[PDB]
């Protein structure tokens, strides 16, 4: 018999894919989505939809795959779907409010679905395991979700594991695997034991000091890989020390991007050129550039400061306070550094430990920079990232950025639907972040995977983190 005990990072007592937020469902391979991130590329790809169409991002039409059925046998057709999707609507309101669905209309297996307004965005939002397809002719949602994957669910214990028996008539072809234990335990070294006494076969995020003992072990094999989310100096415009470009393409060089994926991060994460990871179709090419306590004088003194007897321009001292926070440790720990890099080149910071990030409105005024942290391209876009931190209007704006060329670019990505144009206004956008250093994208953090080498063949560690336990998967 074949088995895999999968040992997870996060628990629950629920497996509704509509309300969990964990994303189980999902990760477990009970559950499906209309659209996924494509591993190849990164991009937006079809999974349990065929293909989507949208003339002005208002009236958006889907057809489905005429060959799948949920794994009590029903076949998913148009109405199926509706009928989830719905549910799912009436069920969480951050779905409802994301989706931004008026209507929906079925037909076999087209879809015809109209957003409250024009919402370019829309496909990809089909992405979030939020809002896997389930049957809904089957009531239990807590206990027993009827979805399309691979694994239909057999046993759960709430807060402890669940029970997954292979579906032969999977539509995309069914897992070699006679079964799955899906387990949670939220210790992280609880979950390294495990995997060393060999009580399980794949642990999710294993302990970082500990990592270092189990790689040694003779036939454990560790993977890791990068995640959507970035570190960076966030920079506040407001203030004039930074409004100039070369006082921040300075601050840009003040770190040592390595020495934090190493001195700090352990190796568990990437160097960051930028805000999205390179394998993103919409990123830039980087020039390979030096960076650090030599490189950061050159831009100071281009921008008019020299350090006499303390860096100054004209009669003031060049200083910042550089906030951080508690929720990510490792972020306080660029804040030291920094600080430390800072005095070695003339540069005074005080290292304010504030919490939240709440303050950067309220305090307002004071602050230089922050050891910040976002998720920037959460399903393959970027369109919400960019507005929400860019744009005049935006959300997330904190450092009264507010640059019209890329107020230029941000506004006609928001009038555009097309996959490909949305992919050339993103790489110009970065471009532009990058030229005008508008902040400094420190690293990219990683997921880490460690499992028994020798028993567990195809394991793929995804970077949306949306993907665990799959067809693919062998023993
Ligand atoms: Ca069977």
């Amino acid at each position: 018999e074949k088995h895999i005990h999968f040992l997870f990072n996060v628990s629950t007592n629920s497996l509704d894919p509509h309300v969990d937020m964990t994303y189980i469902p999902v990760r477990a391979g009970i559950t499906e989505t209309l659209v996924r991130v494509d591993e190849e590329n990164v991009t937006i790809a079809p999974w349990l939809a065929e293909s989507w169409d949208s003339t002005d991002g208002q009236h958006w039409t889907i057809k489905l795959r005429e060959d799948v059925t949920f794994q009590n046998g029903k076949e998913m057709d148009a109405e199926a779907v509706k009928a989830s999707l719905e549910r799912a609507l009436d069920e969480s309101v951050a779905i409802e409010n994301a989706l931004k669905i008026d209507e929906i209309e079925a037909d076999g297996y087209t879809l015809h679905i109209t957003t409250k307004e024009p919402f370019p965005e829309f496909i990809s939002e089909l992405v979030n395991p939020n809002v896997s397809i389930i049957d809904v002719t089957e009531e239990d949602f807590t206990n027993h979700p009827v979805g399309t994957g691979p694994f239909a669910l057999e046993s759960f214990t709430p807060g402890s594991k669940l029970e997954l028996v292979r579906y032969d008539e999977y539509w995309d072809g069914a897992s070699k695997l006679d079964s799955v234990t899906f387990s949670f335990n939220e210790d992280a070294s609880a979950r390294s034991l495990a995997l060393e006494s060999g009580q399980a076969d794949i642990v999710y995020r294993p302990e970082v000091e500990s990592i270092e003992t189990l790689q040694a072990n003779e036939g454990i094999m560790v993977e890791a890989t990068e995640t959507f989310r970035t570190h960076n100096l966030t920079m506040n415009l407001d203030r004039d020390s930074l409004k100039d470009v070369n006082v921040r393409r300075a601050v840009d060089v003040l770190l040592d991007r390595q020495e934090i994926v190493d001195t700090i991060m352990l190796g568990y994460a990437e160097v960051a050129d930028g805000p999205f990871i390179p394998t993103l179709p919409f990123a830039p090419s980087y020039e390979k550039k030096e960076t650090g306590t030599d490189i950061a004088i050159q831009y100071l003194e281009e921008a008019g400061y020299t350090l006499e007897n303390q860096m100054q321009k004209d009669g003031e001292p060049l200083h910042f306070t550089v906030l951080t926070y508690g929720s990510r440790a490792e972020l306080p720990l660029i804040a030291q550094v920094f600080q430390s890099n800072a005095k070695q080149i003339g540069i005074e910071v005080e290292i304010r430990q504030i919490e939240v990030p709440e303050e950067y409105m309220a305090s307002n005024r004071d602050w230089d920079l922050i050891t910040y942290s976002n998720v920037t391209s959460p399903r393959g876009d970027a369109g919400y990232y960019l507005n929400a931190t860019y744009h005049p209007t935006g959300a997330l704006n904190f450092s009264s950025v507010n640059d019209p060329e890329l107020t230029g670019i941000i506004d006609e990505l928001n009038r555009t639907v097309d996959q490909d144009v949305r992919a050339k206004l993103t790489e110009q956008a970065a471009a532009y972040i990058d030229e005008q250093k508008i902040h400094s994208f420190l690293i990219h953090p990683s997921a880490v995977v460690a499992y028994d080498e020798n028993k567990v063949k195809n394991w793929v560690t995804t970077r949306s983190e949306y993907y665990m336990i799959t067809n693919q998967l062998d023993v």
